[PDB]
């Protein structure tokens, strides 16, 4: 139990890799507050772990829904130490030439009220408890962050816009609070498209040098890593790229070694 | 002349850098269709260019402005072989501390609808002229798309974005359209802040290793060479940092070597 | 104890970094073999851990004595789980001028041979046994593998060097073996230069973010969490800046946000 | 002629890119020394351009012959503004379980001999005359010091440290001389591996964003820029990926937009 004690504020831990991470942080000791807008999974989440956890139904793209989540893990847990702005959607790659005139302007800012100012609004809400914990923040980046292939323009261009928030950040809030990125990869959840324009494991683990898309359990660890003071004191401004190796991937096959049994004569 | 009867389309192109990148490139032979919303600085312009630059009053932010401009400049020059997506507007390093609750969603959109929204809507309007002329776009990012401190979070979130842009649109107009960012520096324009939020030169010569803020028209040269089929054919997806040195500054000077006449006997 | 039963080979384990490594490594509940060529300061570790460490006294220039390090490993704990190369020498910032043109051949093998070669004898020596356990490689690589003024060209490019060794080897070794690289920072430690060529704490907390230079203790986290199986299967190839934040310091200030408190009412 | 007057020292222009670039700084105007072992190949680089060019036959990695190189040209052509060191052996991709025991540290200083140390001493041999002409160095890098699968560790681990020259000199010699660095893709020329260990235009065209493996000639461009004070005065420190677009290749494909005539109905 690593974190013992600690308050930790999630967005979008209602489902998928948030969900994970709430599991996960619970189990390490924590007690979680989580901001999403689904009444129903919150409950579900509610069930699952009782007091451990709150919930609060609320949309990141709404300063007023974010101040009273911070405000309520305050009152409830009486700080926040550790914050992790995680709540997306996806653009489901429609590449440029395929995004319709007549709805650009719309999806441009579905994806980055969500994606970006969600992120911007958790930091703001949540800066007067981190200052005073000596808090950090982990944002969840992903692949689509660093390179090409992850999304289309839209999606793309909002996770490199994260990388860019981790870099200002990590600056403007030394020496008091700790900003890092987690680049996390594929993962199995129910990541939706966008609103306004209306087998990734089998797909990928041809290009993965890992030679398999891990399941969502197996992202939690690098934020517990970033949300220890014990641990990660020297770690801010860190971009983690984790997404089982697409950034090292060969030319022609995602692994070089795949015949090192072979040609060690391992059995 | 680098670009004899090539047809450039520049977005900002009435002002700062982008009137250099004007002058610059009627120097080298091509012509030059500008966007802006400045009705007066575009009449300057074309006193100056006469029918060697064509002006086209209309908002980036405005994919039927866009639009326009591609197919005017289409109709008097034939094709468009260079974009260059260059207006944009600062944040005026506000940062997240002193950024006001009530105008963060206002100042959000100012922001990423004019720097990241007009580059996007630069390239669909003009992607069937860019695919036919086999040509190229050249995004003008900044030291606030690789490095802290260039701007607040809104700023340093937006040109990180292009970052994203350049990276996934090498990608998906390859093999037919090269797509390169240029991390322009300092320099002493009229660049504005936010209307939603209501020395340089002498500052920073103490970090840049270069010891000088260049001239507005020494960053012209990179934009020559990426438009110059004959330079620049293997560059797709490049990045050029081109701010005087920021990224190899040192911890305490930014020059390591201010004192090597005298360490060398050079006089 | 999150690495109970895992056997770790460790070299330059007997003094600094790699000292504190070895402590945390233990105290998590591994066995640790290591490769130091000082036998009065492994002798000293032997004293305090008996046998949960093996001192192995050799050169990692030496081909044969990191092949005996590996196989006495491997005879002694069963195994080899993680492999951490970190035997280092400095060049104590001697700047390109300053290189005495008579040394300059000998002082580039000294630091290269060990820096870099040692880090590549280390891997071909535990190659099959790494493979054999699925294990993994943490290279400490340090702030000169990515930013200057970290010490002078031969350190800085020697360093660098281990950065293309992370991104090769975990193409190379993946599916089997996953390789990582730690960015740690300064250390107060027993760093010696180049026997070719013949404070710290305080000239650079004005320049980290996190406004210290943090202990010894403080940077072992990384490597545990690296070599954990559990929290970084996705991680190969990583690269984590862990230096108090030097990349990500202000142009004027290390931190932007030293007035935090003060700009918040926080008491 | 973009360069009429400067005179300009290439390390390795007897042959392939050295030698590309040896006819293209001619074509612009410049005085060429080149030093280079082959005899034979330097004198038919002095048939051809008489005396625009100036051969010296010596090692890389002599600093004497490297000295013998810039003195000569200093006394030939009054002054050396560019430096270029090319000169490079390959490791012809042997990866690290198929290097040999037993020439693995004969191949080690082979590899970083040439391709490391003599970039290092062609700087400090003409340091002096660089810094009297406020002159710039310009490395001859590779996709392999970005990415892997360009060659095994020793060339990957080799080019990944001439990045660290690049930035680590780009500070130490500012404010008057400036470091920059070209990743140069593949090219037909007679590259050789190394002694010690005793159809690429077809194998990367499905790889590349581009379609197509460039000519000698076409990556001689960016040389010129970087050497062209009145273009790149503001670019010190900077990195030029240039070698096709591998780093923005897609997952599945080297291109994105192969269909994108078809999808646009251009003919
Ligand atoms: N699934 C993938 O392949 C993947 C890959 C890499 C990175 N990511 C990133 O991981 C993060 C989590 O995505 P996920 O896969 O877990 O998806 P998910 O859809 O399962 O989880 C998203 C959660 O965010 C909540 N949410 C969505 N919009 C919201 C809003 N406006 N206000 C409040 N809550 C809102 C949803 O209700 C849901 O509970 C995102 O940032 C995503 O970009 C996902
Ligand atoms: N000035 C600097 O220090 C600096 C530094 C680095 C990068 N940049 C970047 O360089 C680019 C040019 O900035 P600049 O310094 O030349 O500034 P500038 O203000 O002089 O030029 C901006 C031009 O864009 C036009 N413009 C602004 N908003 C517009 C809109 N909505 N629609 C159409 N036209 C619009 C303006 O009228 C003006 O002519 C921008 O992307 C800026 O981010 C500037
Ligand atoms: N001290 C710092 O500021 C610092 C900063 C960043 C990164 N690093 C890196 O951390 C790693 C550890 O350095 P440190 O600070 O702990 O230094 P240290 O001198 O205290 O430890 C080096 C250890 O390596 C052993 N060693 C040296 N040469 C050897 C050889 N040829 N064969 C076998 N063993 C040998 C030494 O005997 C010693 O026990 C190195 O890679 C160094 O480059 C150090
Ligand atoms: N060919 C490729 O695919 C390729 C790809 C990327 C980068 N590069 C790099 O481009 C540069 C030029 O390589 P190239 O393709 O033109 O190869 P090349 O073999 O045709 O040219 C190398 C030149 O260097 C000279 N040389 C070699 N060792 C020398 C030494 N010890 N002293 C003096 N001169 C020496 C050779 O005689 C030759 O004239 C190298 O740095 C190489 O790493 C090559």
């Amino acid at each position: 139990m690593k974190l013992k004690g600690e308050a930790v504020l999630i967005t979008g831990g209602a489902s998928g890799l948030g969900r994970a991470l709430v599991d996960r942080f619970v189990a390490e000791g924590a007690k979680v507050a989580v901001l999403d807008k689904s009444a129903e999974r919150l409950a579900e989440l509610e069930t699952d772990h009782g007091d451990n956890v709150l919930g609060i139904v609320g949309d990141v793209r709404s300063l007023e829904d974010q101040k009273q989540a911070a405000s309520r893990c305050v009152a409830r847990f009486g700080k926040i130490d550790t914050l992790i702005p995680n709540a997306g959607i996806w653009d489901y790659s429609t590449a440029l030439v395929d995004l319709p005139e007549e709805s650009l302007d719309a999806a441009f800012d579905e994806v980055f009220h969500i994606n970006v100012k969600g992120y911007i609004h958790a930091v703001k809400a949540c800066l007067p408890a981190l200052v005073a914990s000596r808090g950090n923040v982990i944002f969840t980046i992903s692949n689509a962050g660093f390179y090409p292939n992850g999304g289309g323009p839209l999606y793309t261009a909002a996770k490199h816009a994260i990388v860019g928030l981790v870099r200002e950040l990590a600056f403007e809030l030394a020496p008091y609070v700790r900003v890092n990125g987690v680049g996390s990869g594929g993962i199995n959840s129910d990541l939706r498209g966008p609103s306004s324009l209306g087998p990734l494991a089998d797909m990928l683990k041809s290009v993965l040098p890992i030679g398999r898309m891990p399941e969502v359990e197996e992202y939690t660890g690098a934020y517990v890593f970033f949300a220890t003071r014990g641990d990660a004191a020297p770690a801010t401004g860190a971009l983690l790229n984790y997404d089982g190796g697409l950034g090292v991937r060969g030319f022609f096959s995602g692994a070089g070694g795949n015949d090192l049994l072979e040609q060690l004569n391992i059995h």
